[PDB]
């Protein structure tokens, strides 16, 4: 739609997605109804335990554009 | 992503930006850079001149988390 940053918070043990594809680096992550609204078939993803932080998507400077979800756009 | 307080120290005639959406008090402030990575739109926020002290960026204790920049979560 027309119109963000997800920035949702981990705590230490909460599951997101490591997306290998996506990713600008080993460290970021995005939530996984950030993963489950984007399209990553195909590419190199993993369920992880965060350690805590918060979601990449829709920052352009932590997860490559093509990799955020229908709502980080 | 994945894994901090700001912290970052104001002289005594350093800008900084009061948020009253997101103060937990009215002595508390961001830094200009935590202000540019997090989300105030439509917030009650105003640049002013710290008299000193320092960033609030990340301490629940004196700033609302939602408040919190991409980088202090
Ligand atoms: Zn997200
Ligand atoms: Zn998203
Ligand atoms: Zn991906
Ligand atoms: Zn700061
Ligand atoms: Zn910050
Ligand atoms: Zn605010």
């Amino acid at each position: 739609r027309r119109g963000g940053v997800c920035g949702s918070v981990w705590g230490q043990n909460d599951i997101a997605y490591r997306c290998r594809t996506c990713e600008n680096d080993p460290t970021c992550a995005i939530c996984v109804p950030c993963f489950q609204n984007g399209d990553h078939n195909s590419h190199d993803y993993s369920i992880i335990y965060t350690g805590g932080g918060c979601c990449d998507c829709g920052d352009e400077t932590a997860w490559k554009p093509d990799g955020f979800c229908s709502n980080h756009k």
